[PDB]
DNA sequence: CTGGGACCATGGTCCCAG
DNA sequence: CTGGGACCATGGTCCCAG
């Protein structure tokens, strides 16, 4: 298939041009729940580097991207920085995968694992 | 004695104006190794949010402050985050001393979180 | 000039063993 | 109780290589 990120970028544009920022419209157009369009679009709002943490962009779920996007709203810098962190780690041969990535990214905001 | 952090702010200024940014010049002036000036100054670069995690700024060594600074270079936000996270642990009465603080702060950069 | 690596003695702390 | 050995991070200093 095509990753959420991809789907997201596409939706986002049709949203902006073809439908003047009206979700419902785009949703009807694509014939799919509004939520989906939301999840994908928010996923595409994620910094390139974060997507880069995954072997294939398709490994970032519409659902996790969305969750991620929201969790880091007004914290893009933080996200970016913590991302390069994880990049440097796998640059050092460390190997995490999908589910582990999104969890690592998030740990930062949590007093818990932090 | 005065804290590395403090010393750092002093060295820092003297550097910018009084010596056109020549560590060597400053060093000779203060009659001390260059490295010391370096270390303290980098310590002073740390977010006041971090110095706060310590009972007294003197608890933060020139040495560790320096290491901390180099470690979080280009990652000041991340640092600040971890800082606040820690601020809460103690907000909740939790307590750790000097050494632990620096380890916890730095921990975010290591993989031991799961390995 | 500058940062980094190698070193150094110190204050200080643990803990083992008489 | 007491001394001593094993450690420790620190402030510092040298000196090499960009």
């Amino acid at each position: 298939p095509t990753s959420a990120y991809e789907r997201g970028q596409r939706y986002a544009s049709r949203l902006q041009n073809e439908f003047a920022g009206n979700i419902s419209a785009l949703a009807d157009a694509e014939n799919i729940s509004r939520k989906i369009i939301t999840r994908c679009i928010n996923t595409a709002k994620l910094p390139k580097s974060v997507v880069a943490l995954f072997s294939h962009p398709g490994e970032l779920s519409a659902r996790s991207g969305d969750a991620l996007q929201k969790a880091f709203t007004d914290k893009e810098e933080l996200l970016k920085q913590q991302a390069s962190n994880l990049h440097e780690q796998k640059k050092a041969g460390v190997i995490f995968e999908a589910d582990e990535v999104i969890t690592l990214l998030t740990s930062v905001l949590k007093t818990s694992s932090a």
